């Protein structure tokens, strides 16, 4: 439901 | 659902 | 549904 | 953002 | 965004 | 964020 | 689907 | 489904 | 399915 | 006497 | 009084 | 009074 | 939001 | 919104 | 909220 | 009612 | 009923 | 009932 | 000097 | 110097 | 001086 | 809000 | 708002 | 709010 | 009363 | 009375 | 009576 | 540089 | 530099 | 540098 | 502001 | 700021 | 700010 | 360089 | 290089 | 290099 | 406020 | 406001 | 507030 | 990159 | 990549 | 990469 | 006084 | 005095 | 005196 990348 | 890059 | 890049 | 119901 | 109901 | 009712 | 009564 | 009475 | 009902 | 939906 | 759905 | 869904 | 005086 | 004064 | 004086 | 007076 | 003075 | 005075 | 109701 | 209802 | 009601 | 300098 | 100076 | 200077 | 010099 | 110099 | 100098 | 007032 | 009254 | 008064 | 993607 | 992706 | 993302 | 599918 | 699939 | 995939 | 550079 | 630069 | 740099 | 003065 | 001077 | 004075 | 070079 | 270089 | 150089 949540993939976040930075 | 989510995908974020920066 | 959300992929945003910068 | 997402919401959702069903 | 996106809101979503149905 | 993600919110879900069913 | 979505049904709200009083 | 969704009921809400009152 | 939910039910709220007083 | 509120009733709300996203 | 209150109700709320999301 | 307070009644809140999520 | 809902204030009631009385 | 709603403000109640009686 | 709910706020009452009466 | 309400009556406020100074 | 509110009543207030001064 | 609610008295202020001062 | 301040008096305000809602 | 203050007076406040809600 | 401070008088606070709710 | 008051302010006062005297 | 009251300011006030004198 | 009050703020006082003599 | 005020003064105020520089 | 205030009486400010530099 | 306030006095400030420098 | 600064002097303020209220 | 900074002389605030209030 | 730094003088406040409230 | 500065924002690069290459 | 800066915000860089390669 | 920085973030980078290679 | 940058490539997205879905 | 950067690659997403889904 | 990335790469996601599900 | 007070900013200095030299 | 005040900025100074010199 | 102050902030200097020699 | 970023060179800022004030 | 960052220089900031105040 | 990241450098600041004040 | 402020000389700045790259 | 204030330089910088790069 | 101030000096910075990368």
């Amino acid at each position: 439901k949540i993939i976040i990348l930075k």
